[PDB]
């Protein structure tokens, strides 16, 4: 993947991993593997990936099953500014 990099660098910032972000691959795990990955946590990290890559994540395809691994939300957004 290309935009898993920017993607651990938005979750390293808000849910504030700073070196961890950098650590963990795409097949890694977020949903239960980072701490800090909680309620209104998930809103802010959503909300920064809109802001860098300037876009918009559709509604219907933001899940828990979204922020599973890296790779997850890597591949989502690679499909969004393709299609």
């Amino acid at each position: 993947m290309q935009h898993l990099e920017a993607v651990r660098n938005i979750l390293g910032d808000v849910l504030n991993l700073g070196e961890r972000k950098h650590t963990l691959t795409a097949s890694s795990v977020l949903l239960g593997n980072i701490p800090e990955l909680d309620s209104m946590a998930v809103v802010n990290v959503i909300t920064a990936l809109e802001e860098y890559f300037d876009f918009s994540v559709d509604d219907d395809e933001i899940s828990a099953q979204t922020f599973e691994t890296l790779g997850s939300l890597a591949l989502f957004v690679e499909h969004k500014l393709s299609h």
